[PDB]
């Protein structure tokens, strides 16, 4: 019944780093892994993430959630250009490869309790898209769930961030989650709340039309955070729905 939380830090090139936590209920058996990715404006202690990590730990998962390295750079006093360059989708994918590599090499806390043959991803908002990319590109990711994201990462037209513009420009095919979802044979679930941006709803419709093989769940009255914005004093019906549906999807491998 006791949820334990273990901090870790992965040191990257230069002075970049990822701070994260392993969350689990200890016992004798190896537990399926859920790796969680926060959205563009998020961080591992934001909003619903502490609750969500503990929620999956109470249901028998070895949970990893973490600050993308742009977060650590910002908290370290990096200048605007530095944080901007670290804010690309390519950088998210690199950060994820570091997280997954440390996990799969059994370097994270309490590694003997992780079943790395059963790894799933959960990504929010823009990390919904990056997680689909990562899942499609790595055979060892067994399923992926996107919350209020999933459509291809966009540069708007010309973003305030020129590094994001160059990234999108040079990865048009690589980041095309419509193609990726259509050919990915592993189960993908996208959950979208109906009170989100109109452009995102249109993108989700296009994605569903491109990959009718995957699984799509609408929560019509839910907003971009399922109501779980900061600080998290209590859960909401929308977040509880998203969690139960996601849990059912991971464990059943289908709905």
């Amino acid at each position: 019944a006791v949820v334990v939380k273990k901090d870790f830090r992965i040191d990257l090139e230069n002075e970049l780093f990822i701070r994260g936590e392993v969350t689990l209920v200890e016992d004798q058996i190896k537990k399926p892994v859920l790796v969680i990715s926060h959205g563009f404006r998020g961080y591992k202690d934001w909003g619903f993430w502490p609750y969500v990590a503990a929620w999956f730990a109470e249901r028998g998962f070895y949970v990893v959630h973490f600050d993308f390295s742009r977060v650590g750079a910002l908290n370290s006093g990096a200048d605007e250009a530095s944080v901007q360059k670290l804010s690309t989708v390519s950088r998210e994918l690199s950060d994820l490869d570091a997280i997954l590599s440390n996990l799969r090499e059994h370097r994270l806390p309490l590694a003997e309790q992780a079943e790395t043959e059963r790894i799933s991803l959960l990504g929010h908002a823009r990390a919904g898209g990056s997680n689909i990319i990562f899942a499609a590109e790595h055979s060892y990711i067994g399923s992926v769930i996107a919350w209020n994201g999933g459509p291809p990462p966009k540069a708007a037209a010309g973003n305030p961030n020129p590094f994001i513009n160059d990234d999108v420009e040079h990865n048009k095919q690589r980041f095309d989650t419509a193609r990726l979802l259509a050919s990915l044979t592993a189960p993908v679930l996208i959950i979208q709340g109906g009170k989100d941006r109109e452009a995102l709803l249109e993108g989700q419709q296009l994605l569903k039309e491109a990959a009718p093989n995957q699984t799509y769940i609408s929560i019509p009255d839910a907003d971009h955070s399922f109501g779980g914005e900061h600080p998290f004093h209590h859960t909401t019906p929308y977040l509880e729905e998203a969690l139960e549906v996601t849990h059912s999807f991971i464990t059943k491998h289908y709905l």
